[PDB]
């Protein structure tokens, strides 16, 4: 006899609330939900390949690149990061990291884990990196790779990018940029800013379900990875394998792992939506919304964490915890009474901030309202 | 001006054929497709946690275990493998591997990559492992971990399991079993067979979309992993992190990575279906079908790769390439003329075999027919 019996809770039907305006993930639009409900096809079929090919073109379009080594990572944001680090870095190599919030911190941990030379340019939450703080580190530590967070979703900071690609190439270094938060909602041009490795997530402004990520590599990166003398520590993430499967190199596509088919359908659609909308219209939408939101938020009497408006990330706003409140009470209130998700801090910003998120189709004046009135109420009833 | 323009192909609407009876993935039933079409919820919400908790109970039920360290890996079959290896093996450690087809071979590559002592018990395609070939290796190489493929989908072989858990524990070793193919479609009892690490995939007999996997750890494994002195090479796959998030350990759930929400909805449902159906009824269904199929296949005049019926994997049948044919012609024919996917070999079995798959709700007499008549036709028209 079987000792473990059919779980009582599973024999009920699944049902989910109706809720998201935090740092992510974001709500899905009809078209993407529709894609997610479709039947499976052969995971190595002519049809599946065509879908992948369209996804690649879409990643080129949203990154603004023509890099032939552009493909989807079967896994979340951290997965894409770990993939870029584990294929570009042979143990010991020098690694320069912009540690201005949790997303540098994580790149640190990953770098350390794979045995790299880890030099963390540490900076309080709110801070960003000047060309000179960059040169200072490029000079003192002479790294083969630098990591910068573009949209720092844990501190609400937009990192300036122009010119750093070039600063890296003078010091022979490679530029890796995390655009999970920013991609789709602020200007970003891979080739025109000399970024070597650019990655993003499906779940932020693209409004896809979490679990896929986008990645692209320049030919300087492609060269470093293909002329490695060690094998990378992960098979799942071995780029030479992935590239082949994704049609990037010359050979016929050889099975590696099984791609998340139904998530790909979703991703494709999220790309078609933003391809139809167009990037500059997207960046406008996000910019305007962020401004509207900032205005209403100061109207409630709150103080924005990032003082300088040019340094604010449109997709994710940080707001200082108003004195005399418990941030958890406010957050609780908003979901408990209005069915709306916002978030507190994260990593360094923990307990310092509240975070509010405008991502893709969910970055509207309408939603800003809803969240404004939710915060009003919480400020009236959450104990002071 | 933006140099990369909106991709022409994306601005058309997505559409997919209607097709799957290969080694996997498998077709989805309505209920799972429905789940895949649902809206997002907060990825760290009380509701999301409850769903995860039900998924855990379901993994306990299908593995037959009460191991509190049981959870879902955000990633495919290889991801789950790499996760078990990267958390259980400190560099150098001795690693005994059942290399009887591609799935041992991959565990080899992964083991080598993370710097383990890799001893591959190599065996031609079709072969399985006796308790004595196991003891011989346990004795000569004295490993801390042994890997066995349960359902060898690349050779159609069901590996016997009874007693090997115990053989391992006498040599102090840990038993890791790959049940991606077999889980749901043949008998398997984690605790009653003394397996230390058991993993499976969402996409085989559970009929979920590819991109999630199941994993469970015994307390001997849990102890080895938690008392490591090196950190594991992957952050994404660090078990101490995952365990916490998945509610396994004592602490409140701390954000690690973002779980594939919508895939989880799907997984939950695939588990509820088999929980309602019950395992022994599932194993019956699969067993019967496999027998029906074997009969019809010899009727067409074909010769089954695995001679001994007790060693045949119900979920995946291997059939010898009939002399004078091009296996690619046959496979092509079947999809091209009937909208049915089957597969050729893989790894060692490449070009030797054809593979036919009966997985979950798609393991029916009905589908066996359809594929039988497809093969008939291909044998009449595919050039000899
Ligand atoms: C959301 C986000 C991440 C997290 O990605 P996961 O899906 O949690 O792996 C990382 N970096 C940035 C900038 C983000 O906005
Ligand atoms: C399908 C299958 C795999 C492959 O899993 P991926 O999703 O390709 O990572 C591995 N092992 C076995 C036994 C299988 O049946």
């Amino acid at each position: 006899k079987l000792l473990v019996t059919p779980p009582k809770a599973l024999l009920k039907p699944l049902s989910i609330p109706n809720q998201l305006l935090g740092p992510g993930p974001s709500n899905l639009p009809p078209r993407i939900m529709a894609a997610g409900g479709l039947q499976m096809i052969g995971s190595m079929s002519k049809d599946m390949y065509q879908i992948m090919d369209e996804i690649k073109e879409g990643i080129q379009y949203v990154f603004q690149t023509r890099n032939p080594l552009t493909l989807v990572i079967s896994g979340s944001g951290h997965c894409a990061l770990e993939a870029a680090l584990v294929n570009v870095l042979e143990p010991g190599d020098s690694f320069l990291v912009g540690a201005n919030g949790i997303w540098g911190q994580r790149a640190v941990d990953i770098g350390e884990r794979i045995g790299a030379r880890v030099h963390p340019m540490t900076k309080d939450p709110g801070g960003h990196y000047t060309l000179q703080e960059v040169e200072e580190g490029l000079a003192q530590h002479k790294p083969v790779l630098l990591f910068l967070t573009h949209g720092e979703s844990s501190t609400g900071v937009l990192q300036p990018l122009d010119g750093f690609g070039e600063l890296c190439h003078r010091y022979k270094c490679l530029l890796l940029v995390n655009s999970v938060a920013s991609l789709g909602g602020t200007p970003l041009y891979m080739d025109r800013q000399g970024i070597d490795i650019l990655y993003s997530g499906s779940q932020k402004a693209l409004n896809a379900p979490p679990g896929t990520s986008l990645i692209s590599f320049s030919d300087k990166a492609k060269k470093k990875m293909y002329s490695r003398k060690t094998k990378p520590f992960s098979f799942y993430l071995d780029i030479k394998w992935l590239a082949n499967f994704w049609g990037c190199d010359d050979q016929p596509r050889m099975y590696h792992h099984t791609i998340p088919v139904i998530s790909l359908y979703s991703l494709r659609e999220s790309l078609a939506l933003i391809a139809e909308q167009g990037l500059e219209n997207s960046w406008r939408q996000h910019r305007e919304a962020a401004a509207y939101l900032h205005g209403r938020l100061q109207a409630l009497g709150l103080q924005l964490f990032v003082k300088d408006p040019a340094l604010r990330l449109p997709t994710v706003t940080t707001v200082a915890v108003p004195a005399g409140y418990d941030w958890r009470d406010i957050v609780s209130y908003v979901i408990d009474h209005f069915d709306i998700e916002i978030m507190g801090g994260l990593g360094p910003s923990t307990g310092k901030v509240l975070r509010i998120g405008l991502l893709g189709c969910n970055a509207t004046r309408e939603n800003v309202d809803r969240v404004t009135e939710a915060l009003r109420a919480a400020l009236q009833h959450c104990p002071k």
